[PDB]
């Protein structure tokens, strides 16, 4: 259950995209535009989760995502806007 920092390439981004229109669907925020995912950036090994850092829409937003390697990628939680760390 170990966390590690990871670099913002083209995977993290696709997690925030991933991470943005999750978000879309449920509607919390309205509808947000993708801009980028900023450091810092942790993954936890369980099977993957994520802590990342997105901006969309201009507006800074904090998501937690979990990963099935075999079967599966989930929105746990999206809140914001939240201040630049």
């Amino acid at each position: 259950g170990e966390w590690e920092i990871i670099d913002i390439g083209p995977f993290t981004q696709n997690l925030g995209k991933f991470a943005v229109d999750e978000e879309n669907k449920i509607g919390q925020y309205g509808r947000l535009t993708f801009n980028k995912v900023i450091r810092p950036c942790m993954k936890k090994t369980i099977g993957y989760e994520y802590q990342l850092y997105v901006y969309a829409s201009d507006k800074l937003f904090r998501a937690d995502i979990s990963e099935d390697y075999k079967t599966g990628r989930k929105l746990l939680r999206f809140n914001g806007p939240v201040p630049p760390p």
